[PDB]
């Protein structure tokens, strides 16, 4: 699961995966975050 910090993380994450970029590179580029779990923080709260 994608969990990221604000609003505007979550909308660079989504353009990031457009071309098909894995999670993981997409994740050290925003902020976001990818967990085991389903449940993501209150401070990933976006």
């Amino acid at each position: 699961t994608t969990c990221c910090p604000s609003i505007v993380a979550r909308s660079n994450f989504n353009v990031c995966r457009l071309p098909g970029t894995s999670e993981a590179i997409c994740a050290t580029y925003t902020g976001c975050i990818i967990i085991p779990g389903a449940t993501c923080p209150g401070d990933y709260a976006n």
